């Protein structure tokens, strides 16, 4: 089993497949390819899947017919497993935890992210739908701060998607369910670990939101991801974490400590061989803070269209900057625009 | 060995010591993480060093909960608080040095109005300021003044405890959240039944903490607390936002009735660049100030503080004016730190 | 240990202090004074604090780091204890349960309370902030009915603040957590114990409110305390105990059985050596009952200003009656008034 893991790391496989009826196959560059010539038997698949679990994980797997966990192989790396029943037979899919962190330039992200990465204190939020590259761009941005500054970075992820090696800053990566019992317990102790930047993998409850706000008030850089399309809907979801009586405080605290909200979309390139990351940037200018303090989240979209000199940009302005660069077609810009008539008016204007 | 690393931190004045795998033993001296040795720590050495500080029971809680926060006492060196944690399935710990020497108000060169406030019998005193402006340092110095100049019981609820005051004229009960109490709210709820004469809340972060502080002052006890806000006006704005708008009318009335003073603190560098001086903005609850508080006219506070310097009040511009005339700050540092660079330039020229 | 309790009762100490680092000290007349000459060791403090708990209280104290309970010493009296961890060391504060009940005249309460104390059936509610003397004035009023009538008084408190000796009425004092499992269980059995007056220590839930309403319908005198500033806000909190569909019944039941709502404030005397109890009285006149039946709680404040002949009085009318008596200054009246302009108009009018 340990030999199959080294082959995946040496060959750069994205995912390993262990199920009955097919040989051990790995997805290398998106192509499922068999590793051996002999398919796995139901007994060998049941012996291989259960052999990776401990006594408690074997109990949860037999009761719930499913079990998702993570493992750490000494000297090889880490990988996330998704075990499952299939046709009343055991099966598991393993995903290698990547370590080669792309840079902000390799992702072709705007330069305002670099200034945000070197910020000393504040709250930065990565919004976007599922799989829009939020964690990918965040880890790329995390590598920028790790390489360009000195300090301590504390990470709480569920799961850890990228493992950053110790560069200029000390990097402590903790995964929920292995290194900590929950997000709340880790963030509660993150303050006493003398961090300089704290990255919450995802804010899913009000307790996670309170810790993120308290992190920024103490002069630390707080980063987190949340599932929302743009900056306006992200603020709407955050305020709904709290009862209405605490909204007045939430609007005031958000207007005081927030630094930026980065919304990310993935639009296909003209050649169809890849996807480009569209970034909507909202910087906390004094006018934006007043709109936040008043809860006038509706007034945010017009304000971002007039302050492009400070570093802000909507999705229509970012798509306008990418279509003029030739990185996206004309049809892809109008289909991905927040307003297909404004983007058509923005492109026709110059 | 380990005891030698503690003496080096005390002799070099390190704020925090870092013990984790992948990086050499590093200490945060003056906010800069610096390695102590040249050889990084191995996972076995980090696991042997972290577990070596725990007893048999702390090693059991650490293995079950993946986290363990505790405190230790080294004979002849001092005390330090540790925050152990799992990180990438590896052990790690951060140690924070606890300070036992409590300075005096004269050593901090604080205004004499603080001494009269320290000996007050009942009321609410609030320390405002940005992160690291010496709020807790000046408060502990003020706490040592009341502890040495009066008889009674002082109850302290901190997160964490930054200074440990020995029993002087008053009985000093220091309780830290997470070790001596489960939360700020639980400790303040029981603080009333412990017969205190002065109660110091480490920081007010919610409305429940604010309600207890108000109830503490109504019962004839001296209540002190810290909050993160630049000046007195913004501190009042943040406090009222803790509550829904329907309860604002009561909050303005209660604040106008029990409040004693609001002390805003700024740190300006001395002319020689070798240190920083604490600038103190003092707002005393005169009858005119109480009426402005009862009406919610927080905007009318800044002009009122400029005309009542005889009673003990002073703005940041008046305090910076008193320090620049003393030679404790340059002319450029006064205009850059002034709330109004034109008023301070007019105050100095007058 | 039993000798230290007798010394506190013989010397009239308000609170006894048992913590490491200081001798056993008692707060007599507000002055913390040491009893012995030798301070207590951590082992002696740990042996004294844990020695008062049973096996279960020692388990809750070790797990939660805090434990509040009550004890009964045969032949001495009762005292409430608040144990706590402090600097990872045990400590406890003991408060003596007072038995010398002040009378209504000693508290200088209005005579309408005497007529309310001798009432046969109905609901009387003591409102006020934390520590406004609600339980103190109630126990004083309880001693009036106990001494001036014959019957059975049933008390459910959490905790019992005053212990009334058997006078004209039979006095059964039950404390939650020692004499009963909960407020609901005690009130459920209070009906089958043939009472004539039932005092609920505090109404904190709807189940407690339902029992109080049912107590008054059965021809018994029901008294209870709740935390609210005045009569209007007390009614708002009571109706919010119930869903909106049951509000129509609650308004009708309140208009039918309620007798009075007594709001209490504590204003300092001119000499600054004490505090005087300000009492806002709202009597259930037919016009008030109609405003209650319609839910027009807003219409209550104007009605109380016009029916001073029946025994009602607002906070502004009571403060007007105390300022004319010389028991409060002119500045203390305008600062504590519900309307500083109406009280200024009430005082200027005569």
């Amino acid at each position: 089993f340990e030999k199959l893991l080294r082959l995946m790391v040496e060959k750069g496989g994205s995912d390993l497949f262990i199920t009955a009826g097919v040989p051990p196959s790995m997805k290398v560059n998106g192509r499922v390819m068999p590793v051996t010539k002999t398919p796995l038997s139901p007994e060998q698949t049941r012996e291989t899947v259960l052999g990776v679990m401990n006594e408690q994980q074997r109990r949860d797997f037999a009761e719930n017919h499913e079990c998702n966990f993570a493992i750490s192989a000494r000297g090889i790396g880490r990988f996330r497993v998704s075990a499952f029943y299939q046709r009343n037979l055991v099966g598991m899919v393993l995903r290698r935890i990547e370590t080669n962190i792309p840079t902000l330039e390799e992702l072709k992200l705007p330069e305002i992210l670099k200034k945000l990465a070197l910020t000393k204190r504040g709250l930065v939020i990565f919004v976007g739908a599922t799989g829009t590259g939020k964690s990918t761009s965040l880890a790329a941005m995390i590598g920028y701060r790790n390489k360009n500054s000195t300090g301590h970075i504390i990470s709480i992820e569920d799961p850890i998607e990228y493992i950053h090696q110790h560069q200029g800053c000390i990097v402590t990566q903790r995964e929920v369910g292995l290194d900590t019992d929950s997000f709340e317990v880790a963030l509660k102790n993150t303050l006493r670990q003398a961090p300089d930047v704290i990255m919450i993998g995802e804010v899913r409850s009000r307790e996670t939101m309170d810790h993120a706000v308290a992190f920024a008030e103490t002069g630390h850089l707080c980063l987190a991801t949340l599932h929302a399309n743009n900056a306006n809907q992200a603020l709407e979801r955050i305020i709904h974490f709290f009862p209405a009586d605490r909204h007045g405080q939430v609007w005031m605290d958000l207007s005081l400590n927030l630094k930026a909200i980065v919304a990310q979309q993935l639009v296909p390139t003209p050649d169809g061989k890849g996807r480009r990351a569209v970034i909507e940037v909202l910087l906390n200018t004094p006018l934006a803070a007043d709109l936040i303090r008043k809860g006038e989240v509706h007034e945010l979209k017009p304000l971002m269209k007039r302050s492009t000199e400070q570093g802000m940009q909507t999705f229509d302005q970012a798509l306008y900057q990418l279509y003029t660069q030739g990185e996206i077609t004309y049809e892809d810009a109008l289909a991905h625009a927040d307003s297909a008539n404004d983007l058509r008016l923005m492109i026709k204007l110059g």
